[PDB]
């Protein structure tokens, strides 16, 4: 993938000498999303990835996801940013990149599901709507579980843990179907699992919730 019809063959040499001078190396494009240009990366012997605004994208939806990207790096539902910088008037942010699989391809354990209501509870908590819960590619499964890209995440009543949730264990997809016959999920327990999220929704409480997770 190349971003020739965004960035001139020049801006983007100078953008990869610019971050060199950072001690960022073995730069890659990853990605060209609705507000940014994402590459990774190695820096101090490690991985990290990296996001431009796009400057054919307004200016003030980059800075909108990255105050977002901030408080969710404070809180660790997302890796941690590791700098932020600007290069040619355009703002790059840098951050941890999370080894692991995104949900949509991961092997799922109950840790993982414990983590994931944490994670996706702590958003809400927070008012931060992440806007792509489904689809599974937001959520990486790794060493901890974190949500990334919150192109799409706003201040707003939050819907995180029951997509998250009516995601992997009430829909019908290649995740749900992974995890019900991996914890031999029956009718019974999808009944219980729908009054935990209405309990959840209604109260705020994950007590039905994580009682449920914990027969696992
Ligand atoms: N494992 C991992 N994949 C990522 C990360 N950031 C972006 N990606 C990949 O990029 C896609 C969309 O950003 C994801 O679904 C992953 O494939 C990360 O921190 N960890």
């Amino acid at each position: 993938m190349t971003f020739e019809h965004i960035i001139s063959s020049k801006r983007l040499e100078g953008f990869l000498r610019h971050l060199a001078e950072e001690g960022v190396g073995g730069v890659e494009p990853l990605a060209k999303g609705t507000t940014s240009l994402v590459f990774t990366g190695v820096l101090g012997g490690r991985k990290v990835v990296i996001k431009l605004q796009r400057p054919d994208s307004p200016r003030s939806n980059f800075e909108k996801e990255a105050e977002l990207t901030k408080i969710a790096s404070t809180f660790g539902v997302t890796p941690p940013i590791i700098g932020l910088g600007e290069f040619e008037g355009l703002p790059y942010l840098i951050r941890e990149f999370a080894e692991g699989e995104p949900i949509l391809f991961a092997d799922v354990e109950k840790e993982h599901l414990f983590r994931i209501v944490e994670k996706t509870a702590l958003l809400d908590r927070l008012g931060i709507d992440h806007g792509q819960i489904q689809g599974g590619k937001h959520i990486i499964i790794g060493e901890d579980v974190y949500l990334i890209d919150f192109e799409k995440a706003g201040f707003r009543k939050p819907n995180n843990l029951t997509s998250a949730m009516a995601m992997i264990f009430i829909g019908e997809n290649a995740i749900s179907k992974r995890v019900r016959e991996k914890f031999g999920l029956d009718e019974k327990f999808r009944e219980e699992m729908k009054d935990a999220l209405r309990h959840y929704k209604r109260t705020g409480s994950l007590s039905r919730l994580l009682s449920l997770l914990s027969g696992l």
